């Protein structure tokens, strides 16, 4: 079974195995989690393009990157948007397991620049967890919001 925690800090700091960035398609670095990826772990974006709902992991610069890519709800409906949301989480999950990687830093995919602006911190987190719930790796996951760690948290001890 797997852990989970959630921390506040700039996921480039993070202390597991492997990173998830949030990514878009194309692989380019623009602003949020990518940005800090990039300027960390700079070579990880060499052909990290891959298409909405996948993910795509490299080893670079001694870390591991999965580069997943979630949905920008701005181009798909919301139905849409939560199955390709749901699915770039498995992909996640997927390479984790195939990769025996036993812990892994994650931020909420498509709840910024993807957000399409709405609030999906509980929709994206109940999403993480379903999709990493099928691996035994210990889940940190990564926030800037105290209000979002709360409701992280909250989230976490309901499940006990
Ligand atoms: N350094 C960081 N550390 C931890 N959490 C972060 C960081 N930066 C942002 N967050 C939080 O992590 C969450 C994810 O926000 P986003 O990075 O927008 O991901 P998306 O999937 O919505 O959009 C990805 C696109 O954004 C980029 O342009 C990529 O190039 C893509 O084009 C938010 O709640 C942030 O508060």
């Amino acid at each position: 079974a797997p852990s989970y925690r959630v921390r506040r800090a700039d996921i480039s700091g993070h202390g597991e195995e492997a990173v998830v960035n949030a990514a878009n398609a194309k692989g380019t670095v623009s602003d949020g989690v990518c940005r800090a990826v990039a300027k960390k772990w700079p070579s990880s974006f060499k052909g990290a393009a891959t298409p909405v709902g996948t993910a795509k992991m490299i080893r670079a610069d001694g870390m591991t990157v999965i580069h997943a890519v979630g949905p920008n709800f701005s181009t798909v409906t919301e139905a849409e948007g939560d199955r390709e949301l749901a699915a770039a989480y498995r992909a996640v999950a997927s390479i984790i397991s195939t990769n025996n990687i036993k812990s892994v830093a994650v931020p909420l995919l498509s709840t910024g620049t993807f957000s399409g602006g709405k609030d999906r911190v509980m929709q994206s987190l109940n999403h993480l967890f379903t999709a990493l719930d099928a691996t035994d790796a210990d889940v940190v996951i990564y926030c800037r919001d105290k209000n979002w760690e709360k409701k992280i948290q909250e989230a976490i001890d309901r499940r006990t």
